[PDB]
């Protein structure tokens, strides 16, 4: 679709067999989701921005369906205020910002 | 333009006669720029980011150019990792997400 920016660009995602609402975020390097279980290995990471940093778990090679479009990549998991689809997965669904 | 997301969507902005680099950030409700001098009165605002809520200064009706596109709107000033062009100004310039 073409999504305007009058309101937050929220979509439904499917991750880890769960449905979640998430923000399509061109300002986020990497996808970060609220606490949930994911399979496989992980390693700790710190990410930061407005308000400072949080500690997350980095899981690689995770499949997320994003508004009906499947994509695989790294998913960070931790105490994010909002679920965020970042550039690492936006690229895979062919998302662009147009003006 | 059509901006892909393989790298950060950084553009040049012009504010206060000066060129600066800024990030086109669909996950940011608001535009926030690093400390600088802007004209007029300001009002307080709280904004939330990944690490928590912070206080910033809100300036209204500020002239700003974004990638050559003229805008006039609200600019926040405060402790910010990067200059952020958020949805208030992305909407002005006609930016949409597309996939
Ligand atoms: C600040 C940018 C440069 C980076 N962030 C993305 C931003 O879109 C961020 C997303 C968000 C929205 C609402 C609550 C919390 C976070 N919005 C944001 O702070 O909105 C403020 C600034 C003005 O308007 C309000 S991030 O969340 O720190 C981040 C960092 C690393 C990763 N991998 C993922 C996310
Ligand atoms: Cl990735
Ligand atoms: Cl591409
Ligand atoms: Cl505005
Ligand atoms: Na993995």
């Amino acid at each position: 679709p073409q999504i305007t920016l009058w309101k937050r660009p929220l979509v439904t995602i499917k991750i880890g067999g769960q449905l979640k609402e998430a923000l399509l975020d061109t300002g986020a390097d990497d996808t970060v989701i609220e606490e949930m279980s994911l399979p496989g290995r992980w390693k700790p990471k710190m990410i930061g921005g407005i308000g400072g940093f949080i500690k997350v778990r980095q899981y690689d090679q995770i499949i997320i369906e994003i508004a009906g479009h499947k994509a695989i990549g790294t998913v960070l998991v931790g105490p994010t205020p909002v679920n965020i689809i970042g550039r690492n997965l936006l690229t895979q669904i062919g998302a662009t910002l147009n003006f």
